[PDB]
């Protein structure tokens, strides 16, 4: 059945709901920055667990 | 006009796509977890995040 073609399919919803929240009221900006962090969080359940979180701040925000 | 039915929509087409996301190999947890974060990022494109800020842990949480 091949999980390309689950990606594939995956894409395919992912971006038909792109359209909803962009038709909602996003320039094209927003969904560029929508789609692009929605893609990182599917992303790292689909395949990689990127958790190499860079900290500028640590413990103390100031 | 109406919103609730956009949302409606946005609503069952990222749930048509978790469920696809899920069946990928996701747990019941990851469903959870992924399900979850990936509303609260709609939420956030949207700006609608109700019409009320709601503390819950840092700011919001969900």
């Amino acid at each position: 059945m091949e999980m390309g073609q689950l990606k594939n399919k995956i894409e395919n919803k992912k971006k038909e709901l792109i359209q909803l929240v962009a038709r909602h009221g996003l320039d094209h900006d927003k969904v560029l920055l929508f789609s692009r962090d929605l893609d990182k969080l599917i992303n790292k359940f689909m395949n990689v667990k990127d958790k190499v979180h860079k900290l500028e701040h640590h413990h103390h925000h100031h």
